[PDB]
């Protein structure tokens, strides 16, 4: 019902190294869809909870979804949660997919230069309109890369 | 006029080690007066950079103000700005005191865990009104911890 009531995060990499960046931690709102993009060297709990206590510095959500994968379903990630009073579920898809796609196309010519284009992307991806949405995510929450990008998300 | 126009920035610190991090980037949107905290392990080109990086993720500056510190007036730092089209200036002061004096409270009988605690003090200071404007932080930008610090900013 709210921003920040719900997140949904998950890794995708590994990417070619990139200024000793491999992966990124995907991070959507629930109720917006905004994305949030954190380069980490590894597909980490200590990583995830770093980039977390960033976001969470804005607001602290009541859920954080993801899948089974090792970052977090540690306990020490448990433990990080806790302490906040974040409940952890465990098992949008088309929003990863886009991200997933917009990725490889940006890697063209120039694999180890993602790191410094990520921001353009996450950018990109909250000021984009969804198909059957009337905003896009940045303004739901605040009330010729760009192109290519655009491209893949539009068409 | 608009939030995301200009920044100010600053480092705080060094503070005890904690997580093996020493240092605070203080980021201070003009418009708004919101405060974003990063914490950093060196007051360092390099780490402003990674932080700006996932700052900027959600909108490009106009201007960034600093002093003359190191981190902020190396070629590595112009260059960086030029690339993003970012207008760099030299020389917000009262909001810098504030958060040096809410981070020495909450060192006392816990100094190693103010890296843990730092969430808590953004949260606060955005969610906090000034003494002569009648909205938050917060409320500007989206459209017993917390008792402490309160403490600090009204009294
Ligand atoms: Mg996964
Ligand atoms: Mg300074």
């Amino acid at each position: 019902q709210k921003p920040f009531d719900k997140f949904f995060i998950d890794y995708i990499g590994p990417l070619p190294p990139s200024q000793g960046y491999l992966y990124v931690l995907v991070v959507v709102d629930g109720m917006t869809g905004f994305t949030w993009l954190y380069p980490t060297k590894a597909p980490s709990t200590s990583a995830t909870v770093k980039s977390l206590n960033v976001l969470t510095s804005i607001a602290i959500p009541k859920v954080i979804h993801s899948d089974q994968g090792a970052a977090f379903t540690s306990s020490t990630f448990a433990e990080w949660a806790k302490e906040r009073g974040i409940h952890l579920e465990f098992s949008v898809e088309r929003k990863n997919s886009d991200i997933k796609r917009l990725l490889t196309k940006l890697l063209v010519g120039r694999p180890t230069k993602w790191y410094d284009l990520l921001p353009v992307v996450q950018l990109a991806l909250n000021n984009t309109y969804s198909p059957v949405l009337k905003y896009t995510p940045h303004q739901l929450l605040f009330g010729s890369l760009l192109q290519e990008i655009r491209t893949s998300l539009y068409h």
